[PDB]
């Protein structure tokens, strides 16, 4: 079964790589979201302020 164990270890490594690739892809997406939030709070900051001058 060492041959099977070896085959599986090799396949598991590719799985680890896909996993890491998926998180990295998940990271950029979170980056887009977070800053995306930082864009809304901007308007939402002065918006309540513009109301004040109304």
């Amino acid at each position: 079964s060492t041959r099977r164990i070896l085959g599986l270890a090799i396949e598991s490594q590719d799985a680890g790589i896909k996993t890491i690739t998926m998180l990295d892809e998940q990271k950029e997406q979170l980056n887009r979201i977070e800053e995306g939030l930082d864009q809304i709070n901007k308007d939402m900051r002065e918006t309540e302020k513009t109301l004040t001058e109304l």
